[PDB]
């Protein structure tokens, strides 16, 4: 019995929780009530099964059990079609609610009348927004969370103890999110072994003392829990996730420096160390890189011979003595080396041909070295704000067709790579930075894929994972755009946008900025300041009041 299994292993507790994620990641849509009964009909089920590994259906696949109860076009279909369709069906940016947060004691009157029910509803919200999240890390999010309610609901200051709290973790969970749908995102458009390279690269720079042999265990066991995971195996993913964690902390040694710490806490706490490791000390005289790969004699035999370890090999050992190189250069340089083996071996005297092979990888290097130095720049320059106002301008007049809301998301955050990166040394802004735009270069694709509007996005997008911010960065401004007429619609005055905080506000800024720039494709920095300014200023004289409603009506009717 494969459900028993399972709930063996996790215990009620983390199955239930596991169980309704899964639910309100396939049904986003659904009311809270109903997922938990079926959780709780589920749950029971098992129980049963637990007892009597013989009773009646226990002979079921979590996916044929799962799926059944949910169907109390997609279930008008059989396993595994069946399943594929409640994947196929994952909403990215569901119509669902804002899910804003009530009055500091509201919900601790409820985090205690019934705690429960609490939790409960915060996997369901959570999930249900973001149908790709991690699993288990939510679970490690769902206890730092039941815990601030347990610390702030009780104390002098409650709303200047929880809050505060409440916000780093909507940014971490998002964080979280970004992340775990880049790896999803990974694996299906792209197959498992681009994961793999992938993978291959992340861990050799994280365990540069681990042996390629350890890193490849590491890296197939951690393939096999995303599958799964972003497949909607849960529970499996779960399951897996822990035997690898404790796997990493057994042999802990022969791997990272990094996991004492790690490995000492519990097993949610201890896999989201894991996770978040830091790189490992780089053995010092290690034998040089050209030696085995571009001096040796045996390099186009060890192609043929197996391309696949030898090509390991490669990324391996280029990636762990470069942290200084985000994995996705690397990936590059890794698939120019065997482009050039490729060509080189079937050559006449391939010695001669892929010799000067390091040569070719220079211009890679230095095209992320010189951007990532320039924003930097600017950075200092400019701060956070004024900072996403260029990029938001910048990527405007490349892809405009895409929706303003999405423009201002994607910008925003692209933004954040320099407050995130540039306090960094050179050694560790590349990785930092391009890795990190590799996310949100991934939300873009993710969210422009769900009503493309944009063969540009498109292209970027799909044509290679590895190239995708070259690709976006090389982009000039669309030419063949035709200017977006003015439409008044978009800043009818609303009461709330002169009782507005300083994030809600810019967001409106750059909200209207967009729709400017959408207007105006062939506008200056400067005549745009302008326009800016003397709307700033009338939203502000007209919110100075009298009858708001009026001054932006009388005042606005007549600027428009
Ligand atoms: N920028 C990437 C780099 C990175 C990828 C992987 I793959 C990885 O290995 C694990 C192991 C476990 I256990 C997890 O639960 C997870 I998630 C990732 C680690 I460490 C780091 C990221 O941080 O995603
Ligand atoms: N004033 C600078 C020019 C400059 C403007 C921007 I806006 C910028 O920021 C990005 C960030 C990403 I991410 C891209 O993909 C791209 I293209 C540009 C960078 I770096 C440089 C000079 O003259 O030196
Ligand atoms: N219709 C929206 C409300 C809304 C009104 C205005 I007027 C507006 O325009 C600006 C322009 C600048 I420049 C600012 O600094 C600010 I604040 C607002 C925007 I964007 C949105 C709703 O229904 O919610
Ligand atoms: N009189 C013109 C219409 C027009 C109205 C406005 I108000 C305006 O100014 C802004 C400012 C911001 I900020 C935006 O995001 C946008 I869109 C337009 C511009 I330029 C033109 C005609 O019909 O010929």
């Amino acid at each position: 019995s494969e459900v028993a299994h399972r709930f063996k292993d996790l215990g009620e507790e983390n199955f239930k929780a596991l169980v309704l994620i899964a639910f309100a990641q396939y049904l986003q849509q659904c009311p809270f009530e109903d997922h938990v009964k079926l959780v709780n009909e589920v749950t029971e089920f098992a129980k049963t099964c637990v007892a009597d590994e013989s009773a009646e259906n226990c002979d079921k696949s979590l996916h044929t059990l799962f799926g059944d109860k949910l169907c109390t076009d997609c279930c008008a279909k059989q396993e595994p079609e069946r399943n594929e369709c409640f994947l196929q069906h994952k909403d990215d940016n569901p119509n669902l609610p804002r899910l804003v947060r009530p009055e500091v004691d509201v919900m601790c009157t409820a985090f205690h009348d019934n705690e429960e029910t609490f939790l409960k509803k915060y996997l369901y919200e959570i999930a249900r927004r973001h149908p790709y999240f991690y699993a288990p890390e939510l679970l490690f999010f769902a206890k730092r969370y039941k815990a601030a309610f347990t610390e702030c609901c009780q104390a002098a200051d409650k709303a200047a103890c929880l809050l505060p709290k409440l916000d780093e973790l909507r940014d971490e969970g998002k964080a979280s999110s970004a992340k775990q749908r880049l790896k999803c995102a990974s694996l299906q458009k792209f197959g498992e072994r681009a994961f793999k390279a992938w993978a291959v690269a992340h861990l050799s720079q994280r365990f540069p003392k681990a042996e390629f042999a350890e890193v490849s265990k590491l890296v197939t066991d951690l393939t096999k829990v995303h599958t799964e995971c972003c497949h909607g195996d849960l529970l499996e993913c779960a399951d897996d996730r822990a035997d690898l964690a404790k796997y990493i902390c057994e042999n802990q040694d022969s791997i990272s420096s990094k996991l004492k710490e790690c490995c000492e806490k519990p097993l949610l706490e201890k896999s989201h160390c894991i996770a978040e490791v830091e790189n490992d000390e780089m053995p010092a005289d290690l034998p040089s890189l050209a030696a085995d790969f571009v001096e040796s004699k045996d390099v186009c035999k060890n192609y043929a011979e197996a391309k696949d370890v030898f090509l390991g090999m490669f990324l391996y050992e280029y990636a762990r003595r470069h942290p200084d190189y985000s994995v996705v250069l690397l990936l590059r340089l890794a698939k120019t080396y065997e482009t050039t083996l490729e060509k080189c071996c079937a050559a006449a005297d391939p010695h001669e041909c892929y010799a000067k092979v390091f040569d070719e990888f220079k211009p890679l290097v230095e095209e992320p070295q010189n951007l990532i130095k320039q924003n930097c720049e600017l950075f200092e320059q400019l701060g956070e704000y004024k900072f996403q106002n260029a990029l938001l301008v910048r990527y405007t007049k490349k892809v405009p067709q895409v929706s303003t809301p999405t423009l201002v998301e994607v910008s925003r955050n692209l933004g954040k790579v320099g407050s995130k990166c540039c306090k960094h040394p050179e050694a560790k802004r590349m990785p930092c930075a391009e890795d990190y735009l590799s996310v949100v270069l991934n939300q873009l694709c993710v969210l422009h894929e769900k009503t493309p509007v944009s063969d540009r996005v498109t292209k970027c997008c799909t044509e290679s994972l590895v190239n995708r911010r070259p690709c976006f960065s090389a982009l000039e401004v669309d030419e063949t755009y035709v200017p977006k007429e003015f439409n008044a619609e978009t800043f009818t005055f609303h009461a709330d946008i002169c009782t507005l905080s300083e994030k809600e506000r810019q967001i409106k800024k750059q909200t209207a900025l967009v729709e400017l720039v959408k207007h105006k494709p062939k506008a200056t920095k400067e005549q745009l300041k302008a326009v800016m300014d003397d709307f700033a200023a009338f939203v502000e004289k007209c919110c100075k009041a009298d009858d708001k409603e009026t001054c932006f009506a009388e005042e606005g009717k007549k600027l428009v």
